[PDB]
């Protein structure tokens, strides 16, 4: 427990201060582990409560140890922040953020699973951050008690793991920082079992073992690990685990170490009452009161706590090996900023300088019983901050040349993070963790506050701009519709990453930045912006009537006199020119020469078509012609109006489902109409013709067009597979996968079908931890091979369900019904 005013005092000291975090995977004990660190280390102030997110922890160390500590010190006393990272571990950018604000981490390992994937996949991480580890192979307890391991056993299995390890860190860490692999000897790997209390290091037994009869403790330490042996006939030690009869030899870690602990065990567990109390004599292990009327299990641990106190084990690496702010910012300002390595700025990251300008990393914000306020939770890597100071809060866009929606604004209290509570202090100089009240608005998620105006930012997670989910809206009782329609109005006004539209299948379609974005301008909609009851639902996809080939026959349609009938035929319409179509460059409102060379020269259609063609449909303009090729037909010119009607109507709204038709092309191979203009007005023709085109049209091997986006994802080269994972389930087809020179993000493309989109930006960012940023727009009509008329296929299944929700008979009308005999 400490006041304000030493609790400063200690942050003035950063070099002797540790900012750290417990590296581990599920079940390894990590928890455990840092509630013993807790117990005994943890600190208090001597109602605001808000959700942990770090610990400060006090040690002291011996003037001795102290001189062990090979980097800059000044005192006895340390200062450690355990930084608290353990929400999805996959999510490699929201963690990153996190352990970025340590130097240190104490990574945990079971001894019985050893090393295993979700392990080396945080170890990876840190290493990413040039972060330095230390190892503690927990659980120690199991392999005795249960497995009844051998001490020669039990080493290998430590060998082993110890080894593992190694090969990720030589691997992957950095040659900028040297040799970071853990060694056991050095004393960077400890053992011990968490939840029983106890933990050792070779450092602790070599330096007791050195002052028990005066020898060299590094001599010493050097031996009580590895192939080292000490014959104790010969008195001697030997590099040998065989003697000159070649007979075998004891281990130096089993001999002195592992012996007492085994020896221990068997006294205990096996109730062994005249043993216990001689055993406990010759290691000064000295119980008090009623601990002498203890058995088994429960005398076990109250021994092997007063024994080898784990947090003493655990508290020596830290204070020993984990670098201070001071020795590990100078290695780490680099990665840190983003400026350039000789700025201002960076040079005083490199310096831990209290005195310069501001650069302090907000690693992220964190929920209070404040009233819905969050308090900026980070490092000052730079000068001071303190209570009332105006800072310059960059966001994770922010550039010095911008005012970028930059923000200039009043620290409004610095205060310590004391996990679940906050006090208020001063000022706090660089190299400590921190906690600041009153950047709720100005900032979320990560960000930096500088002094400067030169000053970069730094390493912050990147954001999701592009509308990458959205939904259906409509009102649950029409009259509140016009309520409806301005709150999208309103809600787009009041949010500049929002979009709204209308769809091509008439509903309101909302679009937002991410899930959660989407969420609350839904509440905020619904609530506010209309104020009205909604209904959110999944968007309606619009298809596309077309045909995959010419009219199997020619479709004959009689007008209902009987008088009248037309003998037309159907086919499909090039891609190319349906788009050329849809673009404008073959359009019906140019002049005839000019329309006419285009659709000759550079589409290579027959030269006499253009002179025939009578309309573009539907509307008008869309990608659907009727070519008159009729010959000897009298009035055939009469009846043109009504054709033309007749055939916009057919193509807004085709026979399969009433969806428009698409690159449909109709030629009226022949005509007999009537004499008398009685017998062939309005009425009488369009029947006609809208039934012969349907007529035509389901003869034609008719098929569904689909609508397929176009998606550029933006991700890390080992994330890069999730994005492929996602896309096989939604019947996707990847584009491009293109490669970035420094590896700072490959960009996949691929076409990913409308209808197989919904929650797809979700599914994509848990698949990749968040990592892949996504963006799409329509690209392009796609036809499904499927037949549109069974029922069973993907486009049966497709347009079954249409007729339905349309309230249609759900059988499709064949061919037949449309077409007339004799
Ligand atoms: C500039 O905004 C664009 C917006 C105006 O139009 C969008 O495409 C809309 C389209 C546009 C085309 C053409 C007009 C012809 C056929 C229609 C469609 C019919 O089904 C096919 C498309 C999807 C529709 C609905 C299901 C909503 C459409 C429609 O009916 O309008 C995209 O082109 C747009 O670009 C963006 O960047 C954000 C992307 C939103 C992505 C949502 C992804 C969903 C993923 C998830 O929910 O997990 O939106
Ligand atoms: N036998 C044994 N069990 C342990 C030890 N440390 C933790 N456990 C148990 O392992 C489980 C997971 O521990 P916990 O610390 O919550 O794991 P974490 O998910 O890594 O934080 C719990 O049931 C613990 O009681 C240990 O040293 N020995």
């Amino acid at each position: 427990a400490f006041t304000v005013d030493q609790m400063r005092s200690l942050m003035d000291k950063v070099t002797n201060v540790r900012n750290m975090s417990v590296i581990a995977h599920v079940d390894h004990g990590k928890s455990t582990l840092t509630d013993s660190l807790v117990q005994r280390a943890g600190i208090i102030s001597a109602g605001i409560t808000i959700k942990s997110t770090a610990i400060s922890l006090y040690s002291e160390m011996s003037d001795e140890d102290v001189k062990e500590i090979k980097q800059k010190t000044d005192g006895n006393s340390f200062l450690i922040n355990l930084i608290d990272s353990p929400g999805h571990v996959d999510f490699s950018s929201e963690v990153t953020a996190a352990l970025r604000v340590t130097d240190g981490a104490l990574v945990v390992v079971d001894t019985i699973e050893g090393v295993c994937v979700q392990t080396e996949t945080v170890l990876r991480q840190a290493l990413g951050e040039r972060i330095k580890p230390v190892v503690v192979i927990n659980k120690v307890d199991r392999a005795l008690l249960e497995l009844q391991v051998s001490k020669e056993d039990l080493y290998q299995t430590f060998a082993r793991t110890v080894e593992s390890v190694n090969v990720i860190v030589s691997t992957y860490a950095d040659e900028v920082l040297g040799d970071v692999q853990v060694y056991p000897a050095r004393g960077t790997v400890a053992f011990g079992s968490g939840l029983h209390g106890w933990a050792f290091t070779i450092r602790q037994f070599a330096t007791r073992y050195a002052k028990k009869f005066g020898v060299d403790k590094a001599k010493m330490m050097d031996r009580l690990w590895g192939d080292s042996f000490f014959n104790p006939k010969t008195k001697k030690w030997t590099n040998k685990d065989t003697d000159a009869e070649g007979k075998p030899l004891e281990r130096a870690f089993n001999m002195f170490i592992l012996d007492p602990i085994f020896r221990l065990f068997t006294a205990i567990m096996n109730f062994k009452k005249d043993e216990i109390p001689v055993l406990l004599e010759k290691l000064e292990i000295v119980l008090k009161g009623d601990e002498k009327d203890l058995e088994g299990k429960a005398l076990l641990k109250v021994v092997m706590r007063k024994f080898l106190p784990a947090a003493d084990a655990l508290l020596e690496m830290i204070v020993l090996h984990l670098p201070s702010p001071v020795t590990a910012q100078a290695y780490r300002a680099e990665q840190l900023y983003e400026g350039p390595a000789d700025d201002a700025n960076c040079i005083a990251i490199k310096n831990c300088d209290p005195k310069a300008d501001l650069m302090l990393y907000v690693s992220k914000m964190v929920p209070t019983s404040d009233k819905g306020r969050f308090y900026a939770f980070g490092r000052v890597f730079a000068g001071t901050v303190k209570s009332g100071q105006k800072v310059r809060i960059q966001g994770p866009n922010y550039v010095p040349g911008k005012k970028d929606d930059l923000f200039i604004k009043a620290i409004q209290r610095v205060v310590l993070m004391m996990g679940r509570f906050v006090e208020p202090i001063d000022d706090c100089p660089a190299g400590n963790i921190i906690g600041l009240v009153g950047i709720d608005q100005f900032l979320l998620k990560t960000g930096t506050l500088t002094t400067s105006e030169t000053a970069h930012n730094m390493k912050v997670m990147k954001f999701s701009v592009s509308p990458v989910v959205q939904v259906a809206v409509e009102v649950k009782n029409a009259n509140d519709l016009p309520k409806l329609v301005e709150g999208l109005k309103r809600l787009s006004k009041s949010d500049p990453c929002v979009l709204t539209y209308m769809s091509e299948s008439g509903e309101h379609i909302v679009a937002g930045t991410g899930e959660l974005h989407l969420e609350i301008c839904l509440q905020d909609l619904e609530h506010d912006h209309a104020g009205v009851p909604l209904k959110i639902s999944p968007p309606v996809v619009a298809y596309r009537e077309t045909v995959e080939s010419e009219s199997s026959q020619t479709a004959l349609s009689k007008s209902p006199n009987k008088h009248n009938r037309i003998y037309l035929k159907a086919e499909p319409i090039d891609e190319e020119v349906s788009l050329a179509i849809e673009n404008g460059i073959i359009n019906p409102r140019d002049d005839f020469k000019a329309r006419a060379r285009i659709m000759a020269d550079d589409y290579g259609w027959d030269v006499t078509d253009a002179r025939k063609i009578w309309c573009f449909g539907p509307d008008g303009n869309g990608p659907n012609l009727v070519i008159d090729q009729t010959k000897a037909v009298q009035y055939l010119h009469e009846i043109k109006d009504s054709v033309v009607a007749a055939f916009q109507w057919a193509t807004k709204e085709g026979p399969i489902f009433g969806e428009e038709m698409r690159s449909v092309r109709v030629n009226i191979l022949d005509v007999t109409l009537h004499a008398d203009a009685i017998h062939r007005g309005g009425g009488q023709i369009i029947p006609t013709m809208r039934r012969a085109t349907y007529a035509g049209f389901l003869l034609a091997d008719p098929k569904i067009q689909e609508p397929v986006f176009l998606v550029e994802i933006q991700c890390p080269e080992q994330a890069v597979g999730g994005i492929y994972s996602v896309l096989n389930k939604k019947r996707g087809q990847v584009v491009s996968e293109e490669q970035r020179p420094g590896t700072p993000l490959f960009t996949v493309k691929a076409y990913l079908p409308v209808n197989e989109s919904f929650g797809f930006t979700g599914e994509l960012r848990q698949a990749t931890g968040g990592q892949a940023f996504p963006q799409m727009v329509f690209d392009h009509w796609s036809t499904l091979g499927s037949d549109p008329l069974d029922p069973t296929s993907k486009a049966g299944e497709i347009v079954l369900a249409a007729r339905k929700r349309h309230g249609m008979k759900e059988e499709v009308p064949g061919w037949q019904e449309y077409y007339d005999k004799l």
